[PDB]
């Protein structure tokens, strides 16, 4: 999964989040920051139209955020290669969630949405 967290590493920055990839568990594998927004990212890169993340894996994102008093997004963030796009889910709770190409928003419309939150 290395590649497509450099990927949307290079994605944040460009959209100006400093963003860091978190070495390989307890960790997202990825949060960034812009202004007083903290992503804490689930990352993953797939050529089916679904990916099941677990519930563990997304408590990992909301723990993470749980740690900083900025104000949190926990994302699965997917490249769904079979669209050639990057699309989102903001994971309401810990549990398990099929993310699909249907279920989930453009980064760009997060992005979008993302703008207005810190404007």
């Amino acid at each position: 999964g290395k590649n497509a967290e450099r990927e949307l590493v290079s994605i944040l920055r460009g959209e100006g989040f400093n963003a860091v990839r978190i070495p390989t568990n307890p960790l997202p594998d990825i949060f960034a920051t812009k202004g007083n927004t903290l992503l804490s990212i689930e990352c993953k890169s797939t050529w089916e139209n679904k990916v099941k993340v677990k519930e563990h894996q997304v408590r990992k994102l909301l723990d993470f955020l749980s740690m900083f008093t900025m104000k949190g997004v926990p994302l699965i963030a997917i490249k769904f290669k079979q669209v050639h796009e990057w699309r989102v889910l903001v994971p309401e709770k810990a549990e398990d969630i099929i993310v699909t190409i249907d279920n989930s928003i453009p980064i760009e419309d997060l992005f979008k949405i993302l703008e207005k939150r810190i404007e």
